[PDB]
């Protein structure tokens, strides 16, 4: 059913609504001081080569694991699965984490844009709907920054070294 | 004289380059040790060796400083140092660190802002013993040095508190090359 227009519209609508929340809402992660001057998040333009199908390889025996955080004690996740996918000509894997009380898998990553400074230095996050082992949708046009990227003092989970993708993921949120 | 003082400072900078350049425990990442060409300093200027009024905390309090990585660092607020640079008066808060006899004085100045010295600020060690209020202690900004993370390693170093900004160009002690 889903048209390309529908998908692009959905992404557009999401980035606009998000901008609105960040710019005006009391619980916005943008520090109050900087809200007036806030001009919207920066994004790569939408790109379908970064909207890929991932093979879902669930953890045989889901394991309690922890990720470093930027300002705090390590955060506790369950290793939930391996996501396997292709970007252009190369195959990649990312570990997906189960978060208590959240239905989507948490997939923090870094890529070559992390390294060259086009995207956030500590990396980016992707949410992935597990429902219900087979193939899931990996849309890096939906990659977003951790809260701490906006100046406030938040302790956020850091991507494991194993979740670096050796490729330029020119999709999703950037920092300009 | 100024000569013994200059010599001692010059000796310290040399020995420190030596250590950074060749020692296994150097904060210079192993990858860059061979290319390493020494730290960078402003020339030794006696106008930045000032007498500071020691004003000890009446009731020293546990405080926290933000760090470059990981949780805040825990220190005790031990004293205010008040001093003049050069026609203007300033105060810096000095911190007592567990197990170290010298007070820790992390700071920033206009060289931080203009990019001539390290972006996160610089550190100064000050020997408190055995001064009362208000005895003088020597504040020698020629001895200002960089946090470990200035060299590229992924260290956790304490950030100077906001009120430890000195509104002046402290052209003494360790500097950085911005072009690198
Ligand atoms: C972006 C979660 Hg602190
Ligand atoms: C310079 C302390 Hg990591
Ligand atoms: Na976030
Ligand atoms: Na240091």
């Amino acid at each position: 059913t889903d048209t390309d227009d529908a998908w692009r519209a959905r992404i557009a609508a999401h980035r606009a609504d998000k901008d609105e929340f960040l710019a005006t809402h009391d619980q916005s992660p943008i520090p109050p001081a900087d809200r007036g001057a806030f001009d919207g998040l920066r994004y790569f333009d939408i790109d379908a080569s970064f909207r890929v199908a991932a093979r879902y390889q669930p953890a045989r025996d889901p394991e309690a694991v922890e990720l470093e955080t930027t300002r705090g004690p390590p955060a506790e996740y369950t290793r939930a699965a391996v996501l396997g996918f292709d970007l252009g000509d190369s195959h990649h894997t990312l570990t997906a984490f189960r978060v208590e009380g959240e239905s989507s898998l948490f997939v923090p990553f870094t890529d070559e844009t992390t390294d060259d400074g086009r995207t956030y230095e500590h990396g980016r996050y992707l949410d992935v709907d597990p429902a219900g082992g087979d193939e899931v949708a990996l849309d890096f046009n939906l990659a977003y920054n951790p809260f701490c990227a906006y100046g406030g003092s938040f302790s956020c989970a850091l991507p494991p070294a194993d979740n670096h993708v050796p490729a330029a993921i020119t999709a999703g949120e950037r920092v300009d």
